């Protein structure tokens, strides 16, 4: 019995090298999209990987409510490209980069995720500081990071250029109307610095490698189809939907800030609704539109709103004041005398205590049925032409606290991507059906295999180890016409009298193509056919 | 100096294959245990792994309090078996499957763990919907998943059958007496679908492999011994205890629902006790049994309960009402005039405010010594024959809110498996002592080595990589009689006047046997001797 | 096309061995530092790894406030050394051991991290039990654990000695002045037990290996320089700063106990300040020093404190009482009529309700600007000679609740190591500059590469797999004088009128040297040159 020794190893002497952390400042150029270019030319840098982008956010002064989106560093990136003299080596969109890093909690934390950055801070005077200057770090995960020095990008005596395109500053900022965003936008400038790990290698022996490069296709608005052409060697395919808020002003009622659980979203929304829902006043409350229906709460504390009973009990109400309930705070309906969507009927029990000192109701326990979709409705959709009612019956004070939100990486139709609006998915390679499903079993598989919490519907064709094998791909057959991937979905049917039915959707299809990387005459890549 | 190249690899071309996600519907057969069978016969399916079971839970309508246990998908599974024409290939119990997946947070989340499923929802009218229809996904982790395609189950032109046995629906449901469980049970049916990843391989070269199959032995009620016979090649051995609630009605006072921390359990329990503990009333409170001792709280706010001082201060008590304290809410004792277990003496400070509108006391800060064992006591044990007192002096209203809980995967004597009731463990291989310990150092080691939070006392005999080596086992010596593993424990001594002393216990011993998998004449396994 | 089989393996038969868990009691010897020695001499133990130290903490009785620091098991360890007959094989400081385990959440949990151990418990009578006896487990991670049996420490027929030096018990205890620490210290004794996994190997074939041993250098108080000499083969270098609280009594105002978030620290601090900040009294509040400035809150609820407006609104104040605000609770300043640091001016809105029953103010919402540095100020620094004011104007009651905290593993100048006090870092190998940076990009890299949340500024020179290659090092050139590593930093500039400016700092430099491990004539190590 010849036995393999599992208590000792014969240590290999590795290639002689020395690593170094290297920072570079960029050249910035500019609706004038901001672009940073970083030039890497150094004869003693043989390979590199682990790119990190530094961004200095400035001091924010003035009046209004201002905050940064979570993961602001990732969300300010529109596009990243690595090139040489022979053309582009590897590139990615900001959405797909953020997708690839969504499971790296450390990287997400470094890119800007804290109370200081992401709470909605309030400025009271034109000289009040709303945010202090800060620095975020964006880990640009590339295929050259999977196996450390084995997968690194070798600079075969070539000059490597890294180009970063930035999103407009309105994408990364949550603000109210009181904040002077025009001035802020005129003054804001991205200040980037690029870092990487370089390797000074002694007598490097270079071999050709393989690289996967994502390619992204967005369908037209509300179409259930998208197609990616010229597919010859794909390792994976993923499909998801994005909301198109272009038909709105991008104003929402609430945003939970640094708290990012579904419960947190719902709590912020309910908190914003309670100030206009239950009113302690001397006589009929004033300052609400004519369409508002404010009723007094009887001695039994129960108000009926057409099949719905709301239980209101407030402590310490003065003897000259009564408790009032808003029975149609937000209303939606497409036909005049049919079903109505009423945000007031989603409450069952409201208790609290009136404060004589601050003249407010401090709410204690609330029983309600608000979900994430309601927190995700845009304010424009409550008052669209299709609504036969006056949708928004809130006070002017609460109307003034709505927030502009322009986050570019939102999936689905809600902030959490919690509702699945795809009820059937079909993929075709050429004309034949490659995959079909009704439930999200492919998303279950993507999450199980990548150990992620925010998976998408994904067909993965590669199950081999990463760089020590050539990746397994679905291969084209141009003779039989199998050279394109077509995706058709069936959207989940929503009620025509729910405002979320009118959020516009786009289908996104991402394809990972296989490329050969060769190192004769500098660095170059060729698409595998 | 010959140096190993650590900056380049020679990529191997792997076996030509194509993966595919495959779903199957089953054949259901039926105290009529429900059994689902899934048949896999497909000539182009060469291998498979990554089994996922889909379960559609129906709409739940009616009155009462209803909820699902956490991880309902895992808890509805009694047994899973994979077979071919030559017999069983691999099988497992539901408890051990859940044990093997306890460290996979993604899988646990997919099997049904959310507020919507696990809050105890309340139905008010016979047409109220308590739960909406939902789908859970149970990842059935098999030994064929450890190394992706290397460890996959090859179908040597054989038909593979997957059989799932389900637990009764009462195991996965938390309910009160007001819910119509008889009708619910008559109507509930499991609707399962089986998914796996199949591989269509071109010219597969098959080699024999090794597989570990768990074998489970449960000792008799309250015996400190269990033995597993016919042990010839075990890779690991684990020991834990389970509570036997068969001598009870399985009714508990509280359950925290979706919150699953120890603090959450304790908070739910204290919340259920406070409504009968402190009473604001006009005169001596009514509606309590004769054995209740309700005393008025003096001006200093301190009530003495035999060496115990409780500090009660309630704000806003009306002038016609007084504050009362329940001094023997739950009581236990075995001898008439000796030590008594009194749930009231476990409180030291109770403060709150009376609400005139809702006629309740809203409690603020509470100081207490309630632990997890108290939340884990069954209501039947408070009123057993051995209790010389009337144990339960609660109001009928609170008595009506007790929950039936029949969770099948509970370890220890509390819901969290927090108390260790094993004070000494001894394992014998044959007649010789193989292992001995007093503290839980083997559980510490199991958690450290498996990177788990819910480890058990485990002897692992294998420290070699998984599939690239033959596993290391403890080998039998039938000549010397070393062919069985005997386990004897010494239970921690509990006080005879604590009700948890009378919870019945079973010892569970799990043994992982090594099997050879061969592929001539289809798939077959043979026990290593 | 020769294809590598990725669906089958040729299983290797490994070395024949049998593992066993082994516990040992020690020999304890003793300002009399406690030292435990464990002797391992057993002919059938061929290798070992995975050391775990058991510690029994006793019952704590008496009066006062008492608690254990988080991770008490790690914090009681001063030094660990593994030796043979040829000298020390491997050793480490307690700080660096805890650093190496900071990312192992399971190990941190096992070493003592729970509400029961880490809440500040209160003893009321001299016989009250503050803490029950408990056992913690400290995983002593060694280089012999990285690759299981491949990296294990082989005992070439040698006797191995493990020696543990313990910190004084005052390092692991958080206490007030009311606790009798002199008696506690006279009675406390460490009771340790050592566990490891031993391997009984049949015909072991031993080969020489490599090991990295940390070496630690602490700079002098407040010097921005430190140097590690005799550096010939280092795999990594890390730099951080520690606070020196020797010029204080080590008393702080608050400690959050088991809650260990920054928000938790701030909340505990604000809670301790509110009792003296806002006072509901009949007339000017009494019991405060003469330097206190207590003003009555006007009808509009706004008090001005030199450019700062505090909004105070308390409900249910009796008609004979008024609301008062402490305008200089904690004050600091170095010049008589210049800038002042006033803890009262860091509040903007204070609301709450007075309780007539308990005669206290129960605070509801608070708006403030307290940060982690304020919670990290020592009480001695408020009343130093450099303060031209009476710094601490709190009541005697709150002064009596300050806690002694002597935690030995604190980094930076705050409890969370959140503020970076290093604005520039430079490393020199010999006289040449090896590395330079202004921001913490090296800490970003350390966290990204080690997947940690508490990284330090680190230069790592090794990117090769751990034990199957010889590690890559930065190599000395004694001819050119490159045989020492010098570190110089520039500290962040703090305001001279902030008390945190006067916390003393030490620079810590840790170097990982490469050693050869050989097994002829027992175990021995030699420093690589």
């Amino acid at each position: 019995i010849k036995r393999s020794n599992v208590f000792a190893v014969d240590s290999q002497i590795p290639t002689l090298y020395m690593p170094q952390y290297i920072s570079l400042s960029g050249v910035m150029t500019n609706d004038n999209q901001a672009i940073a270019s970083f030039e890497i030319r150094d004869q003693y840098i043989t390979a590199l990987n682990h790119l990190v982008l530094s961004l200095e956010l400035p001091e924010v002064k003035g009046m209004g409510r201002f905050g940064y989106v979570p993961y602001v560093g990732y969300k300010c990136i529109n596009h990243v490209s690595i090139s040489s003299c022979n053309g582009v080596i590897w590139e990615i969109e900001g959405e797909e980069l953020y997708n690839n890093c969504i499971n790296n909690t450390i990287a997400l934390k470094h890119s800007g995720y804290s109370s200081e950055l992401n709470d909605i801070s309030i400025g009271l005077t034109p000289n009040d500081t709303i945010k202090e200057p800060s620095t975020v770090y964006v880990y640009i995960k590339t295929p050259f990071d999977v196996e450390d020095t084995f997968s690194s990008l070798k600079l075969s005596d070539s000059k490597i250029t890294v180009t970063v395109t930035f999103n407009p500053v309105s994408d990364i900022v949550i603000r109210d109307s009181s904040f002077d965003f025009e001035t802020f936008n005129k003054e804001f400038v991205y200040v980037p610095e690029l870092s990487f790990i370089g390797y000074m290698v002694k007598n490097v022996q270079i071999k050709p490698s393989f690289i996967e490069k994502p390619r992204r296709v967005i369908g037209q608005i509300n179409q259930p189809t998208a197609t990616v052409t010229e597919v010859h060697a794909a390792t994976s395919l993923s499909v998801y939907t994005k909301p198109y808020y272009g038909n709105t002003d991008n104003k929402f009622i609430s945003y939970p800030g640094y708290s990012q659980d579904e419960k947190d979203y719902i709590d912020a929304y309910v908190s914003r609704l309670l100030d206009d829902l239950v009113i302690v006043s001397d006589g009929p409350p004033t300052g609400y539109p004519e369409s508002a229906e404010i009723v007094e709460v009887p001695e039994d504390g129960i108000v009926s709103i057409q099949d719905a009973d709301v239980y209101v009990k407030i402590d310490n109400v003065p003897d000259n004041m009564s408790v009032y309930l808003h029975t149609n705070l937000l209303m939606f309906g497409t036909r005049k005398n049919s079903f109505i969507y009423n945000i007031s009927k989603k409450f069952s029990a409201i208790t609290g205590t009136y404060s004589d000192a601050t003249k407010r109701t401090i709410f204690a326990h609330i029983s309600h049925s608000i979900n994430i979709i309601d927190t995700s409705i845009p304010v424009s959709l409550w008052t669209s032409q299709r609504n036969v009612y006056n949708g928004d019956n809130r006070s002017a004070e609460s109307k003034a606290k709505d927030l502009f939100i322009n986050d570019p990486f939102i999936k689905g139709i809600d902030f959490k991507n919690k509702t699945d609006i795809i009820s059937r998915l079909e993929v075709r390679f050429g004309n034949d059906v490659l995959y079909s499903e009704n439930g999200p079993i492919s998303r279950i598989y993507n999450e199980l295999l990548t150990k992620s919490n925010n998976g998408t519907r994904t067909l993965t064709f590669n199950f081999t180890p990463k760089i020590f094998f050539r990746p397994t791909t679905i291969t084209a057959n141009v003779s039989r016409g199998k050279d394109k991937l077509s995706v058709r979905v069936v959207y989940s049917t929503m009620d025509v009298n729910h405002p979320i039915y009118y959020v516009q959707k786009q289908l996104v299809v991402v394809c990972n193509d296989l490329y050969k990387v060769s190192y004769d005459q500098g660095v170059s890549i060729t698409k595998i056919m």
